């Protein structure tokens, strides 16, 4: 009779919402019931998580610890019991944890050493530990880090476990995201301060030394993955990707090229040993997302770099006016804009080459008003019509007008001076 009397609470909740503030004791009463069925009458259950966080913001289950006591049997036996070997569920009902972990808040009391327990899985050669590091990447996606010896146990013990987990490499996903977790874990290190994690980076310094020497392919990966939320690491491994840049002949050059994107702001000079490792070869390939990223670090090491050597960069990236996925060329655009806005050279002329990379510049810049793409070209429109590149008097701008002329451009020349020219009407 309390089942059927759940299934019509359950129906009209619309009714309830007014008078809402006493109608979650009760059905949390239900839920922290053994007697469901099974383990826990799970579809009914998410009903009624669903219904129960319905009326969030009023009656939340802290302010009296049965209540709070209550939702912590329940987030017991939700960390307890997740797994469901149809994987297509399991989502789901991590996504049930992750919403319920985010919406309360208040009584905390998370429980330890289960976890430790999921992720405490030896033998590397099933994904036992996959759920353990997956809801600790639900826990601490948000907040709440690792806190283990105040009741639990050993934290030395807890992350030398954790970069075994790390170190197990059997499957993909679980030193995928473990290295991943491992990552936000030290993140909140580096925002903190009081953290002694200050060893477990030499841990696992030390575990990618030991993984380094005898495995090359996966020991690139679990550095991009830990370096997709933490920097500074890649001060150790930067001569080791530096040496073995080539053989990776792949997307794992895509990650060199990313953990490399990593540290530019702080290296010495970094132009000579991509040259030597014949960096501009490969910046003529033809995968998207591998120029993308050498644009942007290209971008990166730009206002360090020596003039002479900027007029042998300039060669190969005028070649990209001539391709789709306009972010590219976006950026493309970027450093171009840059290098006009700081290299106009007001009479220095330290070179024919100083001059001849503004020249160029200028060229590039101005051919580029016709491209197949709107927005973009509304941008240069906008930067052609910024202050002080074209006067505005009057008609000091229409004896302006003339000198972008740029016979590659001609075709639209006259509707893009009417344009420069009424854009400035009243």
């Amino acid at each position: 009779i309390r089942l059927f009397l759940a299934k019509l609470v359950i129906n009209t909740e619309e009714v309830f919402r007014p008078y809402a503030k006493h109608w979650l004791s009760p059905l949390l009463q239900l839920a922290a019931s053994e007697n469901n069925g099974g383990e826990g009458i799970h579809y009914m259950v998410v009903e009624i998580v669903a219904t129960i966080l319905s009326w969030t913001g009023l009656a939340t289950p802290t302010g009296v610890p049965k209540d709070e006591v209550l939702a912590n049997r329940l987030l017991n036996f939700l960390m307890k019991h997740v797994f469901h070997p149809k994987r297509a569920v399991f989502r789901h009902n991590l996504e049930i944890i992750k919403t319920l972990v985010e919406c309360w808040k208040d009584c905390l009391s998370i429980p330890y050493r289960l976890i430790f327990e999921k992720f405490s899985g030896k033998d590397p050669n099933s994904k036992d530990n996959s759920v353990g590091i997956q809801l600790l990447g639900i826990v601490m996606a948000n907040d709440l880090p690792p806190y283990d010896p105040q009741c639990g146990i050993q934290s030395s013990e807890y992350f030398q476990a954790l970069v075994n987990n790390m170190s197990f490499v059997r499957y993909k996903e679980v030193y995928a995201a473990a290295a991943e977790v491992l990552g936000l874990i030290l993140r909140y290190v580096m925002e903190r301060k009081n953290i002694l994690e200050e060893s477990l980076c030499e841990l696992v310094a030390k575990q990618l030394k030991q993984h380094q020497n005898t495995m090359e392919d996966k020991f690139i990966v679990c550095l991009n993955k830990v370096t997709k939320s933490f920097p500074p690491l890649a001060d150790r491994f930067m001569n080791a990707v530096f040496f073995l840049l080539p053989k990776f002949h792949g997307v794992l050059k895509t990650l060199c090229l990313e953990v490399v994107l990593c540290r530019v702001e702080g290296m010495t000079e970094l132009y000579f040993q991509l040259k030597s490792k014949d960096f501009v070869q490969v910046m003529r390939h033809r995968d998207d997302e591998r120029q993308k990223v050498c644009l942007d670090i290209i971008y990166k090491m730009m206002p360090k770099l020596k003039p002479v050597e900027l007029r042998e960069l300039l060669n190969p990236v005028v070649e990209f006016v001539s391709h789709p996925s306009t972010t590219c060329r976006e950026q493309m655009y970027n450093i171009l804009m840059w290098i006009h806005d700081n290299y106009r050279d007001p009479e220095s002329e330290t070179d024919n080459d100083s001059q001849e990379i503004f020249k160029l510049a200028k060229d590039v810049l101005i051919q580029g008003l016709i491209d197949e793409n709107p927005g973009l070209q509304l941008i240069i429109r906008n930067f052609w019509s910024h202050e002080t590149r074209l006067p505005s008097n009057t008609l000091d701008r229409l004896l302006a007008l003339n000198s972008l002329y740029s016979p590659k451009i001609e075709v639209h020349f006259l509707s893009l001076a009417t344009n420069f020219l009424l854009e400035m009407t009243s």
